[PDB]
Order: structure tokens, then sequence, then C-alpha cells
């Protein structure tokens, strides 16, 4: 049936993608908002501290999540770090 507003409450599914709270507060840049999440499941292959909103869980950036691989040259200053 359509996915919609079911009457099903009490349920729970699992991912195959591993979703965290980090401890650096990032800000979307669609949603624009304090936030702090990273995927455990894309930070090992990607080898980096990736970062989400927790309204992935429903939001258009849940999109950006698949497709991380589509990703293209945007800010222009130049990298750093910290205690490193
Ligand atoms: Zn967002
Ligand atoms: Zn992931």
């Amino acid at each position: 049936g359509p996915l919609g507003s079911p009457e099903f409450s009490y349920f729970a599914k699992i991912q195959p993608h591993t979703f965290i709270e980090g401890e650096e507060i990032v800000k979307c840049s669609e949603c624009g908002n304090e936030t702090k999440v990273f995927c455990q499941e894309c930070t090992i292959l990607k080898a980096e501290v990736v970062g989400l909103c927790h309204e992935k869980d429903t939001i258009k950036c849940q999109r950006f999540h698949e497709f991380m691989d589509f990703e293209l040259d945007k800010n222009k200053e130049v990298i750093d770090k910290r205690k490193g």
C-alpha cells in the first residue's frame, strides 16, 4: 500500500548505514541548524568525518547521504587542523 500515515505505530526498522552523534557542531546547508551527526559506515569507507543533520530521518538531505559521491569544489579556503 501507499506509504503515508498508517496506523502501525510502535515499530522500528534497521538500516545498513550507521548514524552516530559526533561532537563538532555543524550547520546544515539546507536546514541551517545546530547539529552534530556523522555516519560511521561512511566515515570508514570515505576515511573522513562526515557531517549530517538529525532531520536526515525525513528530509531531502537524506538524499545527499546516498549521493555523497557527487561532490565538487565549493569553498576556496586553505585547509587546517587542530592538535595534529
Ligand atoms: Zn539538513
Ligand atoms: Zn553513510
